């Protein structure tokens, strides 16, 4: 990952992202998204139940280094965010390695 | 993922693979790589290993359904085979999603 945060911005400014634990599992469960995007401290459970759906279709996930509550910051968001699904990059460079 | 055995098949042939636990781990952590395959029977350590690297840059992990004995057996190789990486996946579809 570079300039994970502006790349986060691009994506979310100019293409389509998901939020929400539930919803991004869904999508590491049934396909639909280009990347995971899981806050250091999510808990657990649902950092596991997405990693394991994620290993079974293949679809990246990269961790926010920072807290939920940072990554909700990060995207505007009134609330704690915990993962996240980008679904189009737009114009983002978030899915190149 | 879709028709992983042939997707492997495509890119072994080609592409470019590098196969084993210490050079796939090197990858998800320094980078080089496009996807991380792990056996289900990889040791935990050498899995929990790749995972938490991959997590790191975003590189996606494909757990393969089988053994690191039916993963050697596909690779063609005269050894078990617990993780590898795609560095190239020539005219393969493995990273498709």
């Amino acid at each position: 990952m570079v300039d994970f945060a502006f790349a986060l911005r691009k994506a979310q400014d100019t293409g389509k992202i998901v939020m929400g634990a539930r919803k991004s599992i869904q999508y590491a469960k049934m396909g639909g998204a280009k990347l995971i995007i899981v806050a250091r401290n999510a808990r657990p459970d649902i950092k596991e139940d997405i990693e394991y759906y994620a290993r079974l279709s293949g679809i990246p996930v990269y961790e926010f280094e920072g807290t939920s509550v940072e990554l909700g910051t990060l995207l505007g968001r009134p609330h704690t965010v915990s993962a996240l699904a980008v679904v189009d990059p737009g114009e983002s460079a978030i899915l190149a390695l």
